[PDB]
């Protein structure tokens, strides 16, 4: 059976991933899905992003609660990682084992976990999602299939803000609280998935939150020492510490790869054209896979992508 | 390798699910039947305050025009996505454990409800009560996790005069007959939908025509979930479903059409509905597990579970 390479490109937004992937396409054998602003703005809701925003600004100024912004942004969230969770569930039956030229190489506009994940712990640490709901995303993570290869951003702070006062989304507020936050969480995975690969428990760690491997410290099962999810003697509730067992089997099976954006968009091009190497192919499920998966990708552009 | 019996029994709040599962539960030897419970616990104290009262309220306080249907729709999918949670996460550590569909099984675990009444039934309900949208909805549907080998799902029969009586005597919740009447459509919308598919029904195929299970002929889509989702919401300008809403109900199809669904009588006394489910259970369909420690673990996980949030 023919094979497959997929490339999700993620990490905080405003480092200039739209751009570089953009440049990549511009043909038959590979593919572009962009982010599904259509569906964001208009489709799954109205100006999604606006609502994020607005609400998180208002909680800042006092406006609102952080119970109040919580419901908000917790609904907001469901709508932004819908297409992504659609996308995901029907091209997963297509996925074979792991694998030479690959037949199609699908090129996506962020993972599943973006919205499942980080994008959510971020807002936990803005105040504004309960460390309970980031959870309950948690528990919702796709299991991972073979050949799933995440490219993840590496930017100077400064420069990141240069970049991110340029790519506002529409109704996004320039907010650096949030951006602080955002890079947190994607360093913080980068680490975890490394943790995890090279061996790490998290539960024989955990104590060590309350005294060769990043430290726990520095993973995302810092985060999850949160109060609301612990009983009175201290001990987390199982059913979070089974969601934790969750994220760990879900980021451990993850290729990692890291794009250094502090360079020109042609040369962001080609390091995402020089990482390609060391990603993991993997072959279909069905001789008619390609046609339907290319089908599936070339549809969700045309309609999702701004 | 030793076997697995897994049985879920759902369907509309009032009939009498919770009694006859613990009552089913009191006729094993401890050790090779566990119950699974609502995690009331999760719901009313470890993953938000009183979820259930919120829900309830939120939906009075859209009826009585207090809120718009915005705020309610926010505050019903964040309250539905708690509800949810402990069922998800147990599917997923379970989930590993699941062999291929296979003397009586080593262990039998009876659940109180499947990850489906809180990613689809109650969701599709409260779209159906004017307090979700079904962007929402179809939301929840794209994230039920792939359907486990061997899931035997129970579905509830009863007179709609008998449920009403049942609700407005045997927490937050309050007496709403349009959201019973509702859930009861969705779960009666479920059993056909997946007779449906089963049957061999194509969704795509019949999109333009627009009970029991395991038993009868092809139901109409129309009488279907499918049917729930010809909103203008997910219409495009020319009248076709948004593709991304297709591939949703794609989702939906391909969930559902693998589960093994049983009809249970409620209209009867508590033990009556006991020895109906046993005899059920007589057509349900096990599964191998993956390793031998697999039981024990298993069992491990449902008493842990059913001690820090059953009720
Ligand atoms: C995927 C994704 C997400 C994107 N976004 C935002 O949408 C835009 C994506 O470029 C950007 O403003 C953002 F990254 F901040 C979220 O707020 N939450 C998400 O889950
Ligand atoms: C599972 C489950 C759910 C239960 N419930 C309610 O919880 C209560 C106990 O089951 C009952 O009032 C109910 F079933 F209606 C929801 O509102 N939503 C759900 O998703």
């Amino acid at each position: 059976m023919p094979t497959l390479l997929r490339v999700y490109i993620d990490g905080p937004h405003g480092m200039g991933k739209t751009t570089t992937t953009q440049l990549l396409v511009a043909r038959d054998d590979i593919v572009y899905v962009p982010e599904p602003m259509t569906y964001w703005r208009v489709l799954g809701a109205s100006e999604t992003i606006a609502n994020i925003y607005t609400t998180q600004h208002r909680l800042d100024q006092g406006e609102i609660s952080a119970g109040d912004a919580a419901v908000v942004m917790t609904s907001a969230q469901i709508t932004m990682g819908m297409p992504y969770a659609v996308t995901d569930a029907v091209l997963a039956p297509h996925i074979g084992g792991e694998a030479p030229p690959p037949a199609l190489t699908l090129i996506f506009d962020r993972h599943p976990i973006a919205a499942l994940l980080c994008y959510p712990a971020a807002r936990y640490l803005m105040g504004s999602m309960t460390p309970q709901a980031v959870l309950a995303f948690v528990a919702l993570i796709p299991p991972t299939l073979p050949g799933t290869n995440i490219v993840l951003g590496a930017l100077p702070e400064d420069r990141h803000i240069d970049r991110l006062a340029k790519r506002q989304r529409p109704g996004e507020r320039l907010d650096l609280a949030m951006l602080a936050a955002i890079r947190r969480v994607y360093g913080l995975l980068a680490n975890t998935v490394r943790y995890l690969q090279c061996g790490g428990s998290w539960r024989e760690d955990w104590g060590q939150l309350s005294g060769p491997r990043p430290h726990i410290g520095d993973t995302l099962f810092t985060l999850f020492r949160a109060p609301e999810l612990l009983a009175p003697n201290g001990d987390l509730y199982n059913v979070f510490a089974w969601a934790l067992d969750v994220l760990a089997k879900r980021l451990r099976s993850m290729h990692v790869f890291i794009l250094d954006y502090d360079q020109s968009p042609a040369g962001c091009r080609d390091a995402l054209l020089q990482l390609t190497s060391g990603m993991v192919q993997t072959h279909v499920t069905t001789p008619g896979s390609i046609p339907t998966i290319c089908d599936l990708a070339r549809t969700f552009a045309r309609e999702m992508g701004e």
